[PDB]
């Protein structure tokens, strides 16, 4: 199989829900239903800057030489700051210093696990390949984005994450990785008829709620909820089965950093697992890093010593489209940078 | 090189002539002359993923490959896809494939099609039972954010979609080589901020790549910039030729980016001493730059117009800001039924 050789995050200072309420960015009803405590917010740091910083951390920990990094993939879900510019080449220039292929991979909030899929294949496609770097980075600022209200129920963070995947060795083994696609749901996140062509553009601003309501009215709530539930179930069961494990075999579940209401509907009141078995407390203080959530969550569990050698971790990620990815990761040893 | 091209296609909206552009004040006479563009495909109502999906329907139908045999869908683009936090690749998959393999975006600015081809090749090769992959491109380069004539003087940007179906099973052409080169020292040329510092957080509402280029060159040096670009292009060319066991003289047709005449002459005609008549120059100058899509559209043109004969070799040439370069040698095995004589 493949190994996680390194990982890291770069998170700008948090803004608390209390500060957000006082600043008017946020209403009480939303604070209450999401149960968020705080979210990382950048000042001047741009998406690729934060990704390269996380990447520098992940690479240092991995100890992998630049020449053994055979691919760089940068994932993100929002504007990277400069049109017709190569943010992955920035990540490569600053964090890696080598000349392998560097490109972007996007799959909305599932982008990190999507990049992991392509990185796994790339490493397996040739016998001499060693490692791949995956990064994520996003800066969810005005004018085009409202971290509290553009997609109500999820509060968006600024920051970067990174993971080093390796065929040679590492502190954890990737026991399975399964990705599920249900493209009938793609219209849920755009204008135009759900089952026809998209409408004309909308750069500022992001308003996901209206598009969802329109989708549901056309396809029906029954259809929408059932297709979403089914896709999530396929990813879970596929990943667990591929790893020879059941959900009871899992010590910690890395969930997306969504608000409480969404996490309860999707996971807690569905799978009947307890919050303490998940990254809920970490996520509710961090915010949604898009495709980066499973990397940030795994890094936190490992870094804080909350995952022990021999224990299995389940990564859970979902993106508009829809796409789902689940992965089972086995911790082999506590890395030197952990507690 | 045991991969095949099984299908390809394009969907191009109606052309706007340079004459129309000149009359509209979108183009000046100096630019028209220097680029020698005749026309550019321009979309009216069509959006990027819509055009990509149309090209994919064409590519898939031509390939005869079953949707179930499509194991990966990659959609490449260089500009805003029309909706944020929305998945254009899933639109492409819903409309053109109707299957449930992974579907995602790959970007590498104007090298995005070949970058997707690199990842698709690896994906197909990574498990013994995988069959085909679909790569698409699509962009719509409209005002106010973009000026297709002036945002990047020297290249005129097109709206349109392209698609290619790659297969391990079989197809009408064989992928003999594909090589990608990366020179990330050049990344600053296409953004604000210091070339060797962090990107500026100040967004440039109207894209002006010429301003960014001038700032980069003033800092990194003109000589350094030209040479590093030249070298990257040379590495990709020679690498792809060597990997295919071929020399430039063995290549019957060259698919070049749809840049303006001045750029093509500097980068290719006066450098490689190859004939414009041996390239897709005439097709490109009527189509415009489709970003990562050029090599697909150019290859599609050559095959569909019957200009490539069985046994003959084709060189695909692609470059993107970053910079990244990709070249590929494709061998035509048979004239596909959808082609002309
Ligand atoms: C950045 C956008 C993105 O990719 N988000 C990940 C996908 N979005 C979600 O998973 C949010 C949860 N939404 C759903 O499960 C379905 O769409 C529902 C259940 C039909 C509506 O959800 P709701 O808005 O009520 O929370
Ligand atoms: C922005 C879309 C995109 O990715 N385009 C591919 C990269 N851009 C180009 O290749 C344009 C040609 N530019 C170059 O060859 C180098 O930048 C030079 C040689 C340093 C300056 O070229 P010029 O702008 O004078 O034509």
């Amino acid at each position: 199989d493949l190994y996680v050789a390194g990982c890291g995050v770069w998170l700008p200072p948090p803004v608390t829900t209390e500060q957000a309420l006082a600043a008017g960015h946020c209403d009480r009803r939303l604070a209450s239903s999401t149960r968020m405590l705080s979210v990382a917010v950048a000042d001047k740091e741009t998406p690729a800057e934060m990704a390269a910083l996380a990447a520098q951390t992940a690479l240092d920990r991995s100890g992998v030489a630049p020449a053994h990094v055979d691919l760089v993939l940068h994932a993100s879900l929002y504007f990277q700051g400069h049109h017709l510019w190569a943010p992955s080449s920035y990540v490569q220039r600053v964090a890696v210093g080598n000349r392998c292929p560097a490109m972007e991979v996007r799959q909305v909030s599932n982008g990190g696990m999507a990049a992991l899929e392509l990185a796994r294949a790339y490493l397996l496609a040739a016998p001499d390949r060693v490692a791949a770097l995956i990064t994520t980075g996003d800066r969810m600022h005005p004018p085009g984005f409202d971290r509290w209200s553009s997609d109500p129920g999820t509060v968006y963070a600024d920051g970067g994450t990174a993971l080093v995947l390796s065929r040679q060795g590492g502190f954890a083994r990737l026991r399975s990785l399964v990705t599920v696609s249900e493209p009938v749901l793609e219209g849920m996140h755009r204008g135009g008829h759900p089952f026809g062509p998209p409408s004309p553009e909308e750069q500022r601003a992001v308003d996901l709620d209206a598009h969802k309501r329109a989708y549901v009215a056309e396809a029906g709530s029954s259809f929408s909820v059932a297709r979403v539930s089914a896709g999530q179930e396929e990813a879970l069961t596929g990943a667990l089965e591929a790893a020879g494990a059941g959900l009871d075999d899992i010590s910690r579940v890395v969930l997306p950093h969504m608000g409480w209401r969404r996490l309860s509907a999707a996971y807690f009141n569905k799978w009947h697992i307890q919050p303490e078995r998940t990254t809920w407390e970490f996520g509710r203080r961090t915010g949604h890093l898009g495709g980066g959530d499973p990397i940030a969550g795994f890094d936190h569990l490992v870094g804080s010593g909350r995952l022990a050698p021999g224990e299995l971790c389940l990564l859970v990620s979902v993106g508009a489209g829809f796409s789902w990815s689940c992965a089972v990761v086995e911790l082999l040893e506590r890395p030197s940078w952990a507690a």
